[PDB]
């Protein structure tokens, strides 16, 4: 059997870019999870080792989607809106 699967599941995001997804964790993902796959991929998909050109793009996200959940307030804020329109 040379290949055979299939995972037919649509999605719709709620932002430009979900942060969950751009670190790699789940809901289930607490500060510990999310801030460990944070630095871990800053340092792994870092500039500074990275030359090849892209590198840099992946990074300048990881940071930001951590720097939502990473922060209280930041992380918070998106709770409130539970992934909804904002109200203006």
């Amino acid at each position: 059997g040379s290949s055979g699967s299939s995972g037919i599941l649509q999605s719709l995001s709620a932002l430009d870019f979900d942060p969950y997804r751009v670190l790699g964790v789940s809901r289930t993902a607490s500060q510990a999870d999310i801030k460990k796959a944070y630095k871990k991929l800053a340092r792994e998909w870092h500039p500074d080792k990275n030359k090849d050109p892209g590198a840099e793009d992946r990074f300048i996200q990881i940071s930001k989607a951590y720097e939502i959940l990473s922060n209280e307030e930041k992380r918070t804020n998106y709770d409130h809106y539970g992934s909804g329109p904002s109200s203006g």
